[PDB]
DNA sequence: TTGCGCTTGCGCTTGCGCTTGCGCTTGCGC
DNA sequence: TTGCGCTTGCGCTTGCGCTTGCGCTTGCGC
């Protein structure tokens, strides 16, 4: 009743369940396996929605991503995009769609270009839990 | 009689939790719901709840929170009062405009080339006390 | 020990432990009365023997009679499809008209630009006694 | 110990515990005889070795034979079709035995295979090539 | 709590969960049921992505696949009953790294989301692409 | 050189060109073959657009149409074998002028480009909408 | 004087001069007997009065009857179908006689009418309602 | 051999041919009937392409349109849009798509908005023929 | 006097005056030799009697033999379709594979994800002598 | 023997012109072509011309002009040299990137989610002297 | 690669969210 | 509204053009 299981997709695509003895260690477990490129769950449509004040020091390993100035996630490179307010300000991580990207993740934009979003940092209130330790 | 419930956390992670007894299920739903965790998918058309549950509905049951808007999985939904016609019954709907990222299967086409995405509709039915804020 | 995974009345994904396989159906009846369902409606609707239609236990699939069948917040209507002899067997179908929120894959195109969504069809087969209200 | 997840004859999602892996196929046969299935029909149908067709144990995929000899699976009827080898240098097609049915109005697009004469088929299984697996046959 | 579970789809398509005693043993369990043609999870869109230096001695049993040479001399990989051709894609410098791609032509039964439209009205379906990165030794045949 | 030609589609669908002696006689020629149900050109997308003050006494023969009241009391217009209902659309002030629209439900044989998706999964096909503008007297019944 | 534009039996776009409008239908019959057509099949098929069906002059649309009694038009065969009136207060359907064929692989989507059983039909003409037009009948 | 016919769609949608005795009067004939709202031919996909130096004094009656600050054409209102160079400078006339507009004329742009173009004024060299007399 | 409208080898739309109807076909032959065509290829291709295939005058439709048929810059291949007796008449078809520039409405879907574009089919009917090379 | 040719003018107007004799047709095509008038449509895939006509092709024949680009109906097309492969024949293609306004039926899908619109391809065939600049 | 299965009367409603420089490749399976 | 018609072996290629504040409505035909 304090125990928890989390289901990951590994670096090799495998569906693996990890047992967490203590609930409160959940984020540590996500960080641990995230550093190995394991992910849990799916990218929400439109990308993860995070508070804008979380962007500067976001722990990318939480979603199994890493910095490289790019963000690599499940073998894809995402570019950082600064969207000045005009519309609230936002910082978006996205990439150009690939021929293999299915329709439902493609976002049509100017010039017949399509984007695929990993995350957008905008609004909300900072959650210290999301930052690098 | 132990139960398990599967959640999607605020970070999207798929996590399973144990529950001692079925009578505690809703309490566990509210606890994790308050952190923005959700269990299951928004059904097509949105959740269908009894209209007499709308005024005091415990939104944490589905991982949602009031803000006069409902926030659910990073999205804001507006309250829409749909007056009965006599034939359509009265209804209170929570829905948002479609975003470029919303997949086709959740988009409801409306007048004026506007598409809506539904979170919930409170309509008809019989009030369930357990759905209200405690 | 078996485990059965339900979608609850609130859409939550909950797993129930069942001590004895002989109880499996009793457990589905029990929670089905609360409107919990397990698994998905098969494309075309569930397929049951026609000799099970008159006394079918709808709680087995989380539905209830109301003269309509209510399943996951939708009302389905009873449809007597007479046999023909160009050669069609008798059948009793439960289906509703498609809503704007119904996704393409559940819609069945019909005469007059109407689309139906199917819950169940009672056709042919051999009567299974356990499907009946005990 | 293994666990296998079934969809019952009532569509319910049920998990079974299997004490040792050597009993895996026994447990699959046992519940498959009850019409329970585990997993989805792979796109194109299951692919099995051609020399497994004659004595294939259909309960392994929760199907059964019925009398024309049809295979019943999830309340649908599938027909046995002999696809004769084509030995041209152009189109080489190996012998196959395919179990498929005409598409219904309720079948979604992703299971429909478009064919000659505006007909669509839905595949359950194809038996072709491969090498016989004894454990697939009826015991 | 040291233990893991891994979900496979067996050679008969069945959804079977296996217990693993220690995290360190994960890849070995995958190899074991992999040789039986069991797979875990889905082919990622665009195929698995592996380091180019891992291609020569990649352990295909990790993803439930096996190598097979055609009578015509084709280098093939068999995964879930489908054959994928080994394709050498030369570097271009338009900048494109060298790559080794495993893909097959689309079949009538392939859903749209796995089809990659290519030249001459051909559609390809990807299993894997070996490209860039740095070599992970654990990925190799032992 | 004072002369014009007008192309009609007859009641039998035939493509027939008619000579007109003077420009001034154009609308009268249209009325003449219009009464026979001959039409010229296509229904514009969204239906013809006419001034609202022209609706009450519009000469439907100008577009090869005719009025017809149903036994249920419906005000209808018949054009190329189809019936279009008269619909009164009240002003809204979201700003929308009052309008009188002639439209029918889509048929199975109607191509996609003429269908206007509306509420409740209904599709409408438009003949004409009377809305705004100022009255042209030539449009009226003489 | 009128001009009528035909599509010949060879598909050619040919314009004919007609000295006086009273001869219009005569000229339509004359070339229609040669299989020439003028204009397109209206969507849904031509719509003609029901009491014109029995003695309709098919050459008016460049069609002809052939022996089952079929109508041939642009090298396609159309079947006569009697659609019996439905007099319910719910669905009121007048008697009709429809000439239509099953859709071919070459028929584009805009002529295909989707029906029961995944069948598509292509319409040539429907005879229903209206009032008899004598000039439509065979002379 | 100096004669010319021009085919118009009238204000009532009718397909009418006008005989022009002298070729050189073609533009006068277009202006004359254009003032009555008659048009000849179709709007090219993407709108008519005119030289940017023709925009200030363009004779809208040439394409059967008129000013009203809007341009009315075949019963539709088009808005003038100034697109500062960044991309050459351009002046576009377009409107929001209507529910009745067929797919092939709709131009998807930001925010699920679709536009329908009448004309774009850009590049080229001024043609005095196109200006108001 | 008749008028016939051609699309020329340069795609130009040109109308030719024909003094006598009896000459109509001779005029189509004349310009067809220059690769001018009149009207459109009917959906499914032209339909001619099977007894006209062996000596068909291709210039009538602006085509020429080259063993292929060339029409408007495309090569079409001859296709002997044997009769069967489930019941198909004999037929000789002229068609080519679809190009990436071919629009959807001319494509005929076939086995192996191949699409064909049809020029003509010689099937049934009764031989029309005027269709032949004179 | 009088002919008529139908043009789309630089303003899009549909105009018909008379021609005294067929031998003057191309001269009339060039005259009006020089003003940007076109006759007929660009065929699907583009005009198909003989490769040995490319170097000195009279673009005014189709209402086009050189500028190293070809301008046609307000659009600019690039020359693309497609080397033979041995099996593909050599080819010189004039095509532009698709615009948001280009309808689907003219768009040719290529590598990299790029779509092309073709004006013309010079490939194979036999040189026609009358197609060259005089 | 295959020959083909179906049937039913219908449910609505709402104002709208936006942004980004783009990634390619392969021969093909009936 | 209707019962159903089919067949064929396949042709490729190219670097890319961009922009805009948005218009609604109707009950439905088999
Ligand atoms: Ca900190
Ligand atoms: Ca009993
Ligand atoms: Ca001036
Ligand atoms: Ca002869």
């Amino acid at each position: 009743f304090t125990m928890l299981q989390i289901e990951f997709i590994t670096d090799l695509g495998a569906r693996v369940t990890v047992n967490v003895e203590h609930e409160s260690r959940l984020l540590d477990v996500q960080r641990h396996y995230g550093r190995l490129g394991w992910t849990s769950g799916e990218i929400p449509s439109g990308g993860y929605q995070f508070p804008i004040e979380n962007e500067a020091d976001f722990d990318w390993s939480l979603i199994g991503a890493r910095k490289w100035e790019l963000v690599i996630h499940r073998g894809h490179a995402y570019r950082r995009r600064e969207l000045e307010a005009v519309l609230p300000a936002a910082i978006k991580y996205s990439r150009g769609a690939k021929v293999s990207d299915p329709q439902h993740v493609r976002e049509k934009a100017d010039g017949d270009i399509e984007y695929v979003s990993l995350a957008i940092f905008r609004g909300g209130k900072r959650q210290e839990r999301y930052a690098v330790p």
